[PDB]
């Protein structure tokens, strides 16, 4: 079990914040998006959720791991408010640790290049 600092999961810049399991639908596919976005430069925390943690696991170490940090059931953050969130979401925070998007559902190229890559790129030159 292990507890992180909000500032740890930004260092002062903005990230996304993926919550997902290995029983969700979309996951999969979504996973795979993910480790592209991943190599393009984009800082991914994730948030495993009401899941086998070993099953987590075998999911990572198979499809890879696109994850800064990665969290389980147990961990906790300090100085991050989500309230009432749960697998699928994607949360975009942005330097200062304010939640500035939130996607119910999964992440796909469609959410991301209309909806969320604009925000992304807005806070960063902000936090630059």
């Amino acid at each position: 079990m292990q507890f992180y600092q909000a500032d740890v999961l930004t260092q002062g810049k903005p990230v996304l914040l993926n919550v997902w399991a290995t029983w969700c639908p979309t996951c999969r596919a979504e996973h795979q998006y993910l480790n592209q976005l991943s190599a393009q430069g984009i800082r991914v925390v994730g948030m495993n959720y009401k899941d086998d943690r070993q099953k987590a696991i075998s999911w990572l170490k198979e499809l890879g791991n696109p994850y800064a940090l990665s969290l389980f059931d147990g961990d906790g953050m300090l100085g991050l408010d989500l309230g009432v969130y749960g697998a699928p979401e994607t949360f975009l925070i942005d330097g200062n640790g304010i939640i500035r998007y939130r996607h119910a559902g999964d992440l796909n190229p469609r959410v991301w290049e209309e909806e969320i890559k604009p925000l992304w790129e807005k806070y960063s030159k902000e936090a630059a």
